[PDB]
This record gives structure tokens, C-alpha cells and sequence, in this order.
């Protein structure tokens, strides 16, 4: 009946090790700990993933080359946006096992919600790293939930299209991917238009909501609550894996959307009401303080509590300047979403789910 918090000091430093987001894991955890929220959660320790577990999705050829480089790289998407340097394999197996360990607790009824903020490594392909993703925990997690639940619902709210996890299941009707991501020519990963719905018997079991810059809480929530509505009808999920990349929150260097944790929180709330087993994953998020703010606040809405507007003193208190509060203010800039286009989409989707048996 109580939330599982996947954590272990050995795991958090493992994470901070990634150059792309140094010390983010600590800041996130630390801030949550400073809010004394880990005292209201079953702190479960993460279990590293075994080769036969990472193999349930990633090809052995990839997992080998990944194991070696960690020991021609361009072969498996390794190089620039995927630093083929130190021992990443370990790092990857840790996060993977973290999400699988989370998935497990969900089946063993050990909880109703399992959290692993260091996860949501959604761009990864079966045999190719991508967008700084070397392993796909989200997928490895859904595949594990498949042991019980016959129907999983994946909701990616990261700023980018969860292309990786969608391709993985783009052919089955057993799993449904729903991604709300900024979509525009020349913005990673490029895919994810609304016309994108899947292939074969997976046709219509993949949802994509292309959005534009400047979108803000109310507008965003109404689009999400809406889509999730039709989706909860048509698909009727058994479990839910939710990606919450905070690189949509005002102030992200990404500077695209204009959300604040509250807006995301309402979406989160709506989903937590279906009272289904839910696996919580993080994602993007490159304004460390803001991300920690977002996810701590979100851990709060998961625990039903309302957090103190003031930022408790902890190891990273200094990074919350200049105001030192938990609230994030939207930016004074245009919301380039035309209300008519949002509808053409909501429709196209509203009418595409129509086909779900
Ligand atoms: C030094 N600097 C400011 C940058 C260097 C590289 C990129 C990039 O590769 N961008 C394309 C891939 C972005 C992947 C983001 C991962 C994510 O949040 N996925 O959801 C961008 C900025
Ligand atoms: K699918
Ligand atoms: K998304
Ligand atoms: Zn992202």
C-alpha cells in the first residue's frame, strides 16, 4: 500500500558518474531526503541486471560491443552523443537492473507505485545506443511487467519523443506507447509525428502528440488528461510505466516548453487515480536544481503530501539560488501552439483509438 523508492548510496554515485548529468542523482535524492520523504517510502535496494536480462531486448552483438568498449565504435550508435569511453556497461546494467527491480516489486504486490528517477533511458535501440541512452530500462521494465500484466501502458512525458521504447513494441498490441513530445523539423529524435501509430498488429497501439514551444501547464494538462481519457477507455491498461523527463520545465537549458512541476503533477495525479501498478521513471532534465525540484515535488504528490515552499538546508542548498524555493516560475515567452492545431491532433488520435479492439 506504500511507494517503493529504488535507492542505495552505491547506486546514486553510480549514476552521478555520467558526464551528461553530473551529480543530478544526488541532488534529486538529497532534496527528497531533506524533505524527509524517504521516511514514507519502502526504500528498496536496486539489483544489477544480468546479461540474460539485458538480452531480453538488446541483441547479444550489441551487449558484447558495449561490454568491450566499456572495458570501429560507430557501429552501434557509439561515439558522440554516446561517449564510448570508460566503463559504461556497468553503469548501464545498474540502471537497467534498477528499473527491473522496480518492475518486480510491482508484480509481487509489494507496492502500487515504484520509483526509479535515475531511469527513463528511452531512446536506446535493441542494438544501438542513442540520445545518450546505451540501454533501455523502460523497455526492460515493460518486458518484466509482461510476466503478469497482459496489457501495459507506457506514458512518456519527457520533452523528447520516446522513439526507442515505441519501436520496441511498435508491432504488438500487448503494450501501448503514448508520448507527448515537442515535435518539429530538426529536433531530436525527429520521429513522433501524430501520423505515427505503429505497424502490423501494433497499428494504432502507438500514440504520438506533436507539440510546440512555449506550452504551459493548463494547456498541457488539458491535452494530456484528454488523450489519457480516450486511451483509458480504448486500451484499458493492466499496468503503467510513466516517463517523467523534467526537461520540459521552465528554465531548462533546453528552453523549449514552459511547464512547471505542478502541470506535470496533475498529469501524474490523473494517472495515479486509475489505481493500477505504476512504474515511475525519470528522464531528461539538465537544470539540476530545477529537476530535483520537479521530481521531489512529484514524489510529494505521489505520497499525497504537500511540500514546504521553502527549500530545506541540505548538501546542495547553495544551488537553489536566487530565491531558494520549491516553486518554478514560467518564462515570459510565447506559446507557439495554435489551439486549432492541438484539436486537429486530439481528433486524429481520438479517432485512431477508435480502432482499438
Ligand atoms: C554542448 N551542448 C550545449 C550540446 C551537445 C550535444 C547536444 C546533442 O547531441 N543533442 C541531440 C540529442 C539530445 C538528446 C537529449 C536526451 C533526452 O533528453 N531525451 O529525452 C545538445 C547540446
Ligand atoms: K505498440
Ligand atoms: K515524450
Ligand atoms: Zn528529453
Amino acid at each position: 500500500l506504500v511507494p517503493v523508492y529504488i535507492y542505495s548510496p552505491e547506486y546514486v554515485s553510480m549514476c552521478d558518474s555520467l558526464a551528461k548529468i553530473p551529480k543530478r542523482a544526488s541532488m534529486v535524492h538529497s532534496l527528497i531526503e531533506a524533505y524527509a520523504l524517504h521516511k514514507q517510502m519502502r526504500i528498496v535496494k536496486p539489483k544489477v541486471a544480468s546479461m540474460e536480462e539485458m538480452a531480453t531486448f538488446h541483441t547479444d552483438a550489441y551487449l558484447q560491443h558495449l561490454q568491450k568498449v566499456s572495458q570501429d565504435s560507430i557501429e552501434y550508435g557509439l561515439g558522440y552523443e554516446c561517449p564510448a569511453t570508460e566503463g559504461i556497461f556497468d553503469y548501464a546494467a545498474a540502471i537497467g537492473g534498477a528499473t527491473i527491480t522496480a518492475a518486480q516489486c510491482l508484480i509481487d504486490g509489494m507496492c502500487k507505485v515504484a520509483i526509479n528517477w535515475s531511469g527513463g533511458w528511452h531512446h536506446a535501440k535493441k542494438d544501438e545506443a542513442s540520445g545518450f541512452c546505451y540501454l533501455n530500462d523502460a523497455v526492460l521494465g515493460i518486458l518484466r511487467l509482461r510476466r503478469k500484466f497482459e496489457r501495459i501502458l507506457y506514458v512518456d512525458l519527457d520533452l523528447h519523443h520516446g522513439d526507442g521504447v515505441e519501436d520496441a513494441f511498435s508491432f504488438t498490441s500487448k503494450v501501448m506507447t503514448v508520448s507527448l513530445h515537442k515535435f518539429s523539423p530538426g529536433f531530436f529524435p525527429g520521429t513522433g509525428d501524430v501520423s505515427d501509430v505503429g505497424l502490423g498488429k501494433g497499428r494504432y497501439y502507438s500514440v504520438n502528440v506533436p507539440i510546440q514551444d512555449g506550452i504551459q501547464d493548463e494547456k498541457y494538462y488539458q491535452i494530456c488528461e484528454s488523450v489519457l481519457k480516450e486511451v483509458y477507455q480504448a486500451f484499458n491498461p493492466k499496468a503503467v510505466v510513466l516517463q517523467l523527463g523534467a526537461d520540459t520545465i521552465a528554465g531548462d537549458p533546453m528552453c523549449s516548453f514552459n511547464m512547471t512541476p505542478v502541470g506535470i503533477g496533475k498529469c501524474l495525479k490523473y494517472i495515479l487515480q486509475w489505481q493500477l501498478a505504476t512504474l515511475i521513471l525519470g528522464g531528461g532534465g539538465y537544470n539540476l536544481a530545477n529537476t530535483a525540484r520537479c521530481w521531489t515535488y512529484l514524489t510529494g504528490v505521489i505520497l499525497g503530501k504537500t511540500l514546504s515552499s521553502e527549500i530545506p538546508d541540505h548538501e546542495f542548498f547553495t544551488a537553489y539560488g536566487p530565491d531558494y524555493v520549491l516553486e518554478i516560475t514560467p518564462s515570459c515567452r510565447p506559446d507557439r501552439n495554435e489551439p486549432h492545431r492541438i484539436q486537429q491532433i486530439l481528433n486524429y488520435i481520438k479517432g485512431n483509438l477508435k480502432h482499438v479492439v
